[PDB]
């Protein structure tokens, strides 16, 4: 079986306050983006044979192991993961990989396994990717409500500036806290091709600590992209294009400074 595991971007991210539990309450939109890892998943008589980054620590490996356990060890599987999405950049490739492995095994080895229970065990964004569409999220990003997003042309850019993800959160200050995102107005702005009334509260600390990031945004703005945001905790950025040729040409120009892809954001 072949599968495609699409990326996501956070189409706006607002840090609402610090919770009684010490994490930050978010309000954020998750939008699928068409850049996708390719997975080949095939049943075999025995064993779990996995090729991809991180070996046994890969979320998709853990997904397969959990599934086969839940299903009463119905047989083996061979999984090949070909990465197209950069890792640890706010794009959710690993979570998407794991979702597709769950869905593939569900088809290959039906056994009334509760995929969402497994996905919540795996955590991160696996429950989101199982939905196959956009979502509005609260809590720490895990409390989901489905959201229909208009499909629009977009560009994702990866500058190669990795820091541990807790850093950007530890750097957040009360002065960075925002209101809820105006969800309907953001959707309207996407469909109308306007500048969306969104923000990413994490850009507060991130641009203060890493001024290189403002240069990334400026470069994307100069190519005509609208609504340029760092995606979640970063460091990937996205921007909205006027049309598919514009997305392609802006992505091509950005390759001078890093990795870029033209695609579609939203769609379900």
């Amino acid at each position: 079986m072949e599968r495609l595991a699409p990326a996501k971007v956070n189409l706006g991210l607002s840090v609402r306050f610090r919770r009684e539990d010490g994490y930050h309450e978010l309000h954020t939109l998750f939008a699928p983006f068409s850049l996708a890892d390719r997975l080949v998943v095939e049943p075999v008589s025995s064993g779990l044979h996995f090729q991809g980054p991180y070996g046994r620590e890969n979320l998709a490996y853990r997904a397969a192991s959990l599934y086969l356990e839940a299903a009463g060890q119905p047989g083996g599987v061979r999984i090949l993961l070909e990465k197209r999405i950069p890792e640890g950049a706010g794009l959710g490739g690993g979570s998407s990989d794991a979702a597709q492995v769950l869905l593939a095994l569900q088809a290959l080895y039906p056994a009334e396994v509760d995929l969402f229970a497994l996905a919540r065990t795996l955590g991160a964004d696996v429950p989101f990717f199982l939905l196959g569409r956009g979502a509005e999220a609260r809590g720490v990003g895990e409390r989901l409500k489905p959201l229909a997003l208009p499909p629009v042309p977009a560009v994702v850019f990866f500058p190669g500036l990795r820091v541990p993800t807790p850093l950007v959160y530890r750097a957040v200050r009360p002065e960075d806290f925002g209101p809820d995102l105006p969800v309907e107005a953001i959707l309207e702005a996407l469909a109308r091709g306007e500048e969306p009334p969104y923000w990413n509260s994490l850009e507060g600390p991130a641009f203060r600590l890493f001024p290189e990031l403002k240069e990334v945004r400026g470069r994307m703005r100069a190519l005509g992209l609208r609504g340029v945001l760092m995606s979640g905790s970063g460091s990937a950025f996205f921007g909205l294009a006027e049309g598919p040729d514009h997305a392609r040409r802006a992505a091509e120009a950005l390759r001078a400074w890093g990795r870029a892809w033209a695609g579609t954001l939203g769609g379900g």
